[PDB]
């Protein structure tokens, strides 16, 4: 089922992850998203960065056209990339994203990250050092507010913000709309409980990404770090409930009132992940998973760690 946003709109509590790396043909994005919708998914998460909006838009419009689903049955998220943080660029980037997906509006538009870059998805100096930018994100937000006001996005939110960055938006002068959510890295090795409480107290949904340990992408993730789905507690619980570690991890998020994203480009696992609605972890199960937290984020950059808006300390 869904959950009510601080704006009145509803968000399905399970969402499909759509990112896949360059080497996965863009055609593939259209298939998987369709299987996702057929399987039961009603929340779809894309981004400009992901470069798959044409197919994801099509996927959706394809399932409206086969009578599977109405449009308001579907919750579609896109995201503003960091080269577009300047307010005069927010709306054009949203419009672009809509035009690509042949769609009238997105349910949710996010600030992908607070790490502003220079107005190239990854702009780079003479040496290959990525070029930072410093923008007042409150002006980015006022621009996001004009997009909601204009019906182009039903709900607005942020992604990758920490507590301090969220407070910055929440105490902006003349604030019109709270962010409805804050999409963040969240899984049992990095549960973000403190930030989860804060978000809750501000009537902000925490949406978990990489809740399955991520795609372990070579650009971002240290190959040393342990594979989430291989954890013995997550594996013990899978047997215990006759399910898979993935399913344990997803259901874990639901029972803390966290909306959870799951990515798969495999038809079996796409169908599997909706079994998350078929079973319950116990109170003991939950405290056991709570114990797994070890302050480990899969995404890393020595480059970005020195960006003035880097969200994690350390
Ligand atoms: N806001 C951001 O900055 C941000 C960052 C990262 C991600 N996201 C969102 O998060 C979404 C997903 O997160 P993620 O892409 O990092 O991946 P993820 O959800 O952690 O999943 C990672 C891997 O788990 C595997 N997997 C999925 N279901 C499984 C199952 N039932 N059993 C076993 N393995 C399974 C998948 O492989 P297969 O594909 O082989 O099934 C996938 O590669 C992304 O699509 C994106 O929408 C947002
Ligand atoms: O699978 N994927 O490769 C993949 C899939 C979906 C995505 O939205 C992205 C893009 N990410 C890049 C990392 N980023 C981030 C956020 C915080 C810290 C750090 C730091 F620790 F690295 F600095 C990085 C969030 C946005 C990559």
């Amino acid at each position: 089922q869904c959950v009510k946003l601080n704006d009145g709109h509803f968000m399905p509590v399970l969402g499909f992850g759509t990112y896949a790396p360059p080497e996965v043909p863009r055609s593939k994005a259209l298939e998987v998203t369709k299987l996702a919708i057929e399987a039961g998914f009603r929340h779809i998460d894309s981004a400009h960065l992901y470069n798959n909006e044409e197919q994801v838009g099509l996927a959706i419009r394809s399932k409206i056209a086969d009578g599977s689903v109405k449009r308001e049955d579907i919750f579609y998220t896109s995201k503003l990339w960091s080269t577009f943080h300047r307010p005069e660029l927010v709306r054009p980037a949203l419009e672009n994203s809509l035009k690509k997906a042949q769609l009238d509006y997105v349910d949710l538009y996010l600030i992908h990250s607070p790490m502003s870059l220079k107005p190239e998805l990854s702009p780079t100096d003479e040496n290959g050092k990525v070029i930072f930018d410093i923008v007042d994100l409150c002006t980015t937000w006022e621009a996001m507010e004009k997009c909601k006001d204009a019906g182009l996005a039903k709900s607005i939110g942020v992604s990758n913000f920490n507590r301090r960055q969220l407070e910055m938006i929440l105490n902006k002068p003349g604030l019109k709309y709270k962010p409805v959510c804050n999409q963040v890295e969240c899984h049992p090795y990095f549960n973000r409980s403190k930030l989860l409480d804060f978000c809750k107290s501000k009537d902000i949904v925490l949406v978990a990404y990489s809740a399955l340990g991520s795609q372990r992408d070579k650009r971002w993730v240290d190959p040393n770090s342990p594979v989430l789905l291989e954890d013995p507690v997550l594996c013990a619980l899978a047997k215990k409930h006759k399910r898979t570690p993935a399913l344990i991890a997803l259901r874990y998020q639901l029972q803390r009132g966290v909306v959870v994203l799951a990515k798969s480009y495999n038809e079996q696992r796409i169908r599997q992940n909706v079994q998350v609605f078929e079973f319950q972890l116990t109170a003991e199960d939950m405290k056991a998973i709570d114990g797994l937290d070890r302050n480990l984020h899969y995404f890393n950059s020595d480059s970005f760690a020195s960006h003035p808006n880097y969200p994690y300390s350390d």
